[PDB]
């Protein structure tokens, strides 16, 4: 068995290996990358996502989200308070302000310490989940707006044509902006490219151990767990590495820098934080290996998780028994 300790693997594809996206994912899996839940891909030196980032300031962040925490430093939830619209240039200036800017630090590990010590005492503002792309249309390799769609994958594997679309999303971050512990919708893959700016630190639980994280979460967030049998689908709970280690939960960590891709694999729980002003692009995708995970994915039906239009068909075809209850949660 390849990668039996479920370490995060880092790949350096050549420009020739960068041509065929599906083939390279399958290669990474042949080497055991998925066992970690997360892999890093450093693009060949010849590649670029676009020519420059000098002209992005007028992108609008219609609904910036202030991430307000509750709990203790290592075990907390966050809610998202909607703020007034602002441009990316306005948001960059805000991120760099004395109130929001990254503190002085020695190295990534020092900054990580500071994050976990102090995150709860601040409420950073995240420009998350913005439909759009920063890849140039002429970028032919690993262009996240040009990937094979999940609907087409389901049709290819299973024979059933379904409605829905699959487009990327932009994320504008600042120091302490946080992504809560989650797997993807329908336990899909995700791919995330850090276009510019400061790093993003990731934590991940191997897919084979995801239920250990779920059991801890039920213990740590006992009200939330009574409310919903899949409350991590709400994407609000944080648990620190220290707490994970105290509770024996297997996990790994890695820091993504600008110019690097990360792939999350089906049922790979992940969480993390941004170091300072940055912009990432991410999208979900599927492969043949996903289908079995999609069929088994948990679902939130309490009403909180509320998701895209295109998840309807995935539930309807892959999980027909659950469909009625899940759709009630959507309406
Ligand atoms: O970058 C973020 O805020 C969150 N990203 C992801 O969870 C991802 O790419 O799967
Ligand atoms: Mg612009
Ligand atoms: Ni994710
Ligand atoms: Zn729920």
């Amino acid at each position: 068995a390849q990668n039996p300790n479920c370490n995060i693997m880092i790949f350096h594809p050549t420009k020739e290996e960068f041509n065929d996206f599906d083939k390279y994912i399958a290669y990474m899996e042949s080497q055991g990358a998925h066992r970690a839940g997360l892999a890093k891909i450093i693009p060949p030196k010849e590649w670029k996502a676009r020519e420059t980032y000098d002209n992005i300031s007028e992108i609008l962040i219609a609904t910036p989200l202030q991430q307000v925490a509750s709990g203790r430093a290592g075990v907390f939830t966050q809610y998202h308070k909607k703020k007034k619209a602002m441009t990316v240039g306005e948001y960059r200036h805000l991120a760099n302000s004395k109130k929001y800017q990254t503190p002085p630090h020695q190295n990534f590990e020092d900054l990580e310490r500071k994050y976990w010590k102090n995150r709860i005492y601040n409420s950073p503002i995240y420009g998350a989940d913005i439909s759009g792309s920063l890849f140039d249309e002429n970028t032919k390799q690993w262009n996240l707006g040009h990937l094979g769609t999940i609907q087409d994958l389901l049709e290819k594997e299973c024979g059933v044509v379904i409605e829905g679309v699959n487009t990327p999303y932009l994320y504008f971050g600042m120091w302490k902006t946080t992504f809560a512990w989650h797997t993807e919708d329908m336990d899909l893959y995700s791919i995330n490219y850090l276009h510019l700016g400061e790093p993003k630190t990731w934590y991940v639980v191997p897919p084979e151990h995801g239920q250990r994280l779920e059991r801890l979460a039920r213990e740590l967030f006992p009200g939330s767990s009574r409310g919903c049998g899949a409350f991590l689908r709400h994407k609000v709970a944080l648990i620190s590495p220290t707490v994970l280690k105290e509770n024996g939960i297997p996990f790994n960590r890695i820091t993504q820098e600008a110019g690097e891709f990360m792939v999350t694999f089906p049922y790979g729980y992940h969480a993390g934080f941004n170091h300072g002003f940055n912009c990432a692009e991410a999208i979900n995708f599927a492969t043949p290996r996903w289908i079995d995970y999609g069929k088994m994915a948990s679902q939130c039906s309490c009403g909180e998780a509320r998701v895209t239009f295109s998840m309807d068909a995935f539930v309807r075809i892959l999980q027909p028994e659950r469909y009625d209850l899940w759709k009630r949660g959507q309406d």
